[PDB]
């Protein structure tokens, strides 16, 4: 089974099991989008570098999302401990 | 800023300190995957070798992103339920 | 301020609005208990009839105070446990 | 069984079951204390009124303690709901 995605004005026929089609298609869409932004600036010159840079930003995006989530959890933990102290001091 | 080596080319990205090791690990993946694809000869052109590799890591990351989001909304619910029980106990 | 009638004498106390009915209920108890004790003849002297009645309601209140405190520390613990489980779920 | 408490410089022999001795003794102690404060001011003249006034304040003390506790619970409930909203908006 072949999936044919379009990434940055070029075509790719990838042997993909029906199982992963949607996943691969959105991954391609996501990569395409990120490559379009990068290309539409000028810092990166070279179609191969654009792709590599995109993969690195996508990697950053996800690492940062996890960092933000971890911070969000830790914070509510601090607030929960603040609640606990209020409870111990008066009730 | 971090400077990584991917398939005989240098890339310099602005990564917040705590991401360095993960980004390096990413680059290492990229480089390896590109050499593998290049060696297969199934994809012609450095730009195409680059996106096939980039598509590969993006697909990987989104899968990890899902499992993350799974665990994430899961604890968001246990926490919501617990706080709810706290409210009720206080009424 | 509230003005109550207890065993043919008026008392005026400064009660925060929400207590009026409960304080009136208290006075009603006092008056009834004093008439009962006075009628028994077992206690001689209005001052002694007064404290025996006052001791009676005080004893009553402390019992209610205990049951209150019981329920109170009980929910203070369920709440503490729940918040604790919330903290753990967030780690 | 007779318990002999002292309340405001006078003695009282009360038929009290061993079961309630401690309770009755602290109630007497509590009443005595409250009657001493009241007498040591001047607003109330008359040993019987002093006792009645004391029972009313003791009643107030307890009504107010319960009001304060209810307020304390309601408040932590508001804070818990504030926590819940934080959770729903980001996590």
């Amino acid at each position: 089974n072949t999936l044919t995605v379009q990434i940055l004005d070029k075509e790719y026929c990838i042997n993909c099991p029906d199982d992963e089609r949607a996943n691969l298609e959105s991954a391609a869409r996501y990569l395409d989008g990120k490559m379009r932004e990068i290309r539409s600036s000028g810092k990166v010159i070279g179609a191969d570098r654009v792709a590599v840079m995109a993969a690195l930003n996508i990697t950053h995006d996800l690492l940062h999302r996890k960092e933000r989530l971890d911070q969000e959890s830790s914070s509510t933990r601090e607030r929960v401990r603040e609640l606990l102290d209020r409870v111990d001091r008066a009730l």
